[PDB]
């Protein structure tokens, strides 16, 4: 009953369809590793050290998951580094497959397998019960199309079916804009919300299940990776506490040419229509509010860099200790400190909207990160001393993404060449096959 | 022209006088060192390590400056640890003496010299031009009675006489509720605002003039002491950015029995009259706003303790390094880090209102503190190593105020006994002299 072919809905819902399509205008893709090469060091051993960009329009979700170095260059349906779960927050064909094959059936196997199947842009069936007769009437009929997100909302005491309209508005966004990890042997998406959504809760959660995303290749620390915790951090901030919904800012009610009200589906920066977003609740002018938000961004950026610098030193200092013959027992307390420091930093800044949604919480989290970084480096200086090393550990030149990637042993020329081959040759075949199978226009 | 005898105004301005007097109800004097023994270590070698309480009602300003161990037990007008400047933010007799003796003359002398002269409670002439014929008519005629405060407001580009009513309201409070230091041979009160009011501005200011408040007796670090930066931090926070004045929250307009409006002079906790404070601008329930403010208090407290724990270790590790033979040159970089780390911590939490006035700014400052503390301790571990020490430096038992004070070499029994003698013997003599000379009663 899932209709992943979004254009099916264009005749009946032109205003929503046209604005939805318009996120294709949000096309600039900012390379975050180029901007901040420290990230390559922090994520050494993990695919984020190869390729990490800031988000752009929803229209690009399928493209970007296909093009990122993180998904590699699979040669067949059982090849490639990543599992099916990488599709989960990119396309309504995910809802289609979960319905068709069941949740476990969907998650089984490799990302490559989904290539000729997950082909429609993030769209109507991701957020709407389009099968309801009320939908054609122009009623939204919001729904959670993602069972793992439904379970998560229940876990935090906010079951979707019991939630009011305004709670539901943010929850649809909360199907994807969250911290997650891959759970069990099928690598199913799970939001680590069992103990609560605060950084401390999630840290306790992951430690109790002895989970790690990867081992940092420099320090051998069993690491946790944070991802875009918008739902969690929005909940923590002033707007979320007042149930100012994601939609209030990102999907304002606007008028069509005929003066009819509809929800603007061109999901982007709220400051691009300040008059219909912030101005709904605030008397301050646009420049005044922009300056405040920019101020928080700078405050957080400055502290974020300080934490990252401390962590860069910590990873290289851990490397020096290992290279000097440090044992597993000797390294363990240091690795615990690095893991916790970096977890707190990563959850703090992994959402590019933190300085807006919950600046005070971002700053708090960074402070607690810094505490554990201090511990790591102090433990390390003593351990290194016991090996006869009493000088400051020198760091290689990591002033550029290229240098940082070189330093951690990536062959970026080759990795990029192989991906480019994959993009040019495999993607068109995937699209051709989906068309032949009637999954794609 | 200054009338320091507040009761003079009782018949003319009963509603203001009676509510002003009622801060005597805010009488709990909470021992901050008892609640947080870490403070004794951080302030080791400074009077705050002896006695530091949370603020109470304005009515207690004179008694509290008299009774604190910080001002000691002077035997005569030329004795005691502190200068005349400690009276400055405590009583309208200060305004009287500045007029009578000039500002320079007022500041010249030890604190003990002012004892028989500075006897009336913080009051009308501190905030009002009581000599103005308009004041007798019920007009506030707000004034800056403190020249050093007028100069500071000028230094931040806000000359009082050009400021509007709303700006002036907070400036009156900003005569005392600020970070300050003692300047020159006369030890005049000066606000370190010449380069701006941000922690970074003040830090650079104090470093440029190579100023220090004391030398920490453990680490031998040339330290800076922060004090109650409400004006600076209020300015940084969301309320200050919107010119929500100190008065809007702490001195609301209320009605008397006859239904006539007056300004409530019982300056205390805004939540005591939520209906006429926050509820004028906010639609949220009292309990909802209390819960948010309490959450920020906890967030800041948690991080505050983490920074203090790091600084406690840093001071004792510095002590260990000095004990191991570290030279002045070897210690300098470490002491630079300790100085900066502690300055940032102290300014962050020296205001008991920070979690309300500017929580994000308090949190930010603490993060920057933690950066420099990490640096201090890492440097220390390497230095200690060069002296043949590679183990963690153990800390004495500081689980209570009494233990911490013992640990840093204070004879608290002696100090308290000497102060009790002074309080019981000298204070009545001061009051008798003041009454004799028509200053009191
Ligand atoms: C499996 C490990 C993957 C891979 C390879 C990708 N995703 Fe996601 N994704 C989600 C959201 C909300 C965003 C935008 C917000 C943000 O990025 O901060 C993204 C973005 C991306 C991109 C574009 C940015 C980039 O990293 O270069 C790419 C290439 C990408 N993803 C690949 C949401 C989710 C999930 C919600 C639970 C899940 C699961 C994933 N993504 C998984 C993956
Ligand atoms: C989440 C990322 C969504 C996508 C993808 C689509 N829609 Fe949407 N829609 C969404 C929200 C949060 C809302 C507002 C609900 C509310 O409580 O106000 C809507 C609204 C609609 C409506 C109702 C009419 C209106 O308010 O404009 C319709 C008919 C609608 N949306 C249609 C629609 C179409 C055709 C989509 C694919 C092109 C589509 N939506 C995607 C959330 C999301
Ligand atoms: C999973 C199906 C998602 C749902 C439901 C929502 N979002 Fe999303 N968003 C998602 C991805 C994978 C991306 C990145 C796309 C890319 O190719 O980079 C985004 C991006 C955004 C952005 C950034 C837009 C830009 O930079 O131009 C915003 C502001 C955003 N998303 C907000 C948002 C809102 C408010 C949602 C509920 C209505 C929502 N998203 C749902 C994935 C998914
Ligand atoms: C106003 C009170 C908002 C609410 C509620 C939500 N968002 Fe937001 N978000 C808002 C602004 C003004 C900005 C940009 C800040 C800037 O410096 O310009 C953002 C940012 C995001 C992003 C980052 C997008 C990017 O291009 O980097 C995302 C992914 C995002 N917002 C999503 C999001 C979600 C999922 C929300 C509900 C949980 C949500 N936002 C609420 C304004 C507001
Ligand atoms: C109502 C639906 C709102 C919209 C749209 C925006 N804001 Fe908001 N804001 C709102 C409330 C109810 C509050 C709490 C204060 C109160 O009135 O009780 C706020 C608060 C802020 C703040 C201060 C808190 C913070 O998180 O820093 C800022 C800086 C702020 N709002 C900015 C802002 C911006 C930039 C918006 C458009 C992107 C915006 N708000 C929309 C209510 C609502
Ligand atoms: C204005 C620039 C001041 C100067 C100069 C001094 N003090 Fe002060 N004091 C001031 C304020 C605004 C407050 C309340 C806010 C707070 O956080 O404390 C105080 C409080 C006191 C107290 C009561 C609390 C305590 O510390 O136990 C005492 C005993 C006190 N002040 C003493 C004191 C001394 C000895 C001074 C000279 C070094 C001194 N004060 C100067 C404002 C100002
Ligand atoms: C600062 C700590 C003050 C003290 C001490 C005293 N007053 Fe006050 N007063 C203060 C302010 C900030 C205001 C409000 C001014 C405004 O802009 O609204 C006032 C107000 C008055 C007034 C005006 C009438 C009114 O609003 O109630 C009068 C007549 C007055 N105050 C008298 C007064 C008396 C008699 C005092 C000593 C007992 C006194 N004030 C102390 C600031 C401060
Ligand atoms: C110096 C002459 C001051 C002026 C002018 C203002 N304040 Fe004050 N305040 C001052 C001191 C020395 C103290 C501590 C008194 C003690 O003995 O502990 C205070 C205290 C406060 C408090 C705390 C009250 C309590 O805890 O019960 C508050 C909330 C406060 N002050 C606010 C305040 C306001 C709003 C002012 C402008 C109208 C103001 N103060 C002026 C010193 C001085
Ligand atoms: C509302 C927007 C306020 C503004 C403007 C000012 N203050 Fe405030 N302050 C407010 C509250 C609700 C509280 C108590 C917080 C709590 O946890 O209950 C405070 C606290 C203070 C304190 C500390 C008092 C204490 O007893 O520890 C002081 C000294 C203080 N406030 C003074 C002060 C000054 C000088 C202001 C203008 C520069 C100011 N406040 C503004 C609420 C609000
Ligand atoms: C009008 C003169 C106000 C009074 C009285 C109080 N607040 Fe306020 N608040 C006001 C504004 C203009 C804003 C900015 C948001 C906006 O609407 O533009 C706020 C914001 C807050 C916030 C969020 C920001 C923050 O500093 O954390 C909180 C938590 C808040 N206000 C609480 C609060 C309390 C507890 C008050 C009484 C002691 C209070 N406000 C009074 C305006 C005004
Ligand atoms: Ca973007
Ligand atoms: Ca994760
Ligand atoms: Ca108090
Ligand atoms: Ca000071």
């Amino acid at each position: 009953t899932v209709e992943a072919k979004n254009e099916t809905f264009a005749p009946q819902h032109p205003d929503q369809y046209l604005s939805w399509k318009a996120t294709s205008e949000q096309s600039e893709r900012v390379d975050a590793l180029a901007e901040d090469p420290r990230l390559v060091i922090l994520w050494a051993g993990y695919p984020f050290s190869r390729d990490y960009n800031k988000p752009r329009g929803h229209a690009f979700a399928v493209t970007d998951v296909r093009e990122t170095l993180r998904t590699g260059a699979p040669k067949n349906a059982e090849d490639g580094p990543l599992p099916m779960a990488c599709w989960s927050c990119k396309s309504p064909d995910v809802a289609r497959l979960i319905q068709k094959d069941g949740e476990d059936g969907y998650f089984h196997g490799k990302w490559a397998r989904g290539g000729p199947e997950i082909v429609n842009n993030l769209g109507c069936a991701d957020c709407h019960n389009t099968a309801s007769p009320e939908f054609a009437k122009g009623k939204p009929e919001l729904t959670l199309s993602r069972p793992y997100a439904a379970r998560a909302m229940e876990a935090i005491g906010k079951p979707f079916e019991k939630a009011g309209r305004f709670d539901q508005q943010s929850m649809v966004c909360g199907q994807c804009h969250v911290e997650y990890y891959f759970d069990g042997k099928n690598k199913a998406v799970k939001f680590p919300w069992d103990d609560g959504m605060k950084v401390e809760n999630m840290e306790q959660y992951y430690d109790k299940i002895a989970f790690s995303d990867w081992t940092n290749s420099l320090s051998k620390t069993p690491m946790l990776k944070a991802q875009h915790p918008e739902y969690e951090t929005w909940t923590a901030g002033i707007h979320g506490k007042n149930n100012v919904t994601c939609i209030d800012c990102h999907m304002p009610k606007v008028q069509n040419a005929e003066g009819k009200l509809y929800t603007d589906h061109k999901i982007g920066n709220p400051f691009d229509n300040f008059a219909q977003t912030c101005a709904n609740c605030h008397t301050q002018d646009k420049a005044a509010l922009q300056k405040v938000v920019a101020e928080r961004k700078q405050s957080i950026n400055d502290l974020k860099i300080k934490v990252e610098d401390q962590l860069v030193h910590a990873h290289f200092e851990a490397k020096a200790a290992l290279d000097a013959g440090a044992t597993e027992a000797e390294m363990k307390p240091i690795q615990d400190d690095i893991r916790h420091a970096q977890w707190r930093w990563d959850l703090a800044i992994a959402s590019h909207g933190i300085h807006m949604h919950a600046p005070e919480e971002g700053l708090r989290m960074l402070g607690t990160a810094m505490d554990k970084a201090a511990d790591a480096r102090t433990k390390l200086a003593r351990l290194l001393a016991t090996k006869g090393i009493t000088h400051e550990i020198q760091i290689p030149d990591i002033s550029t993404k290229e240098k940082a990637q070189q330093a951690i042993g990536l062959n970026m020329e080759q990795i990029k060449a192989e991906k480019q081959d994959f993009i040019k040759t495999v993607i068109p075949q995937w699209e051709e096959q989906a068309r032949k199978n009637g999954l794609l226009s």
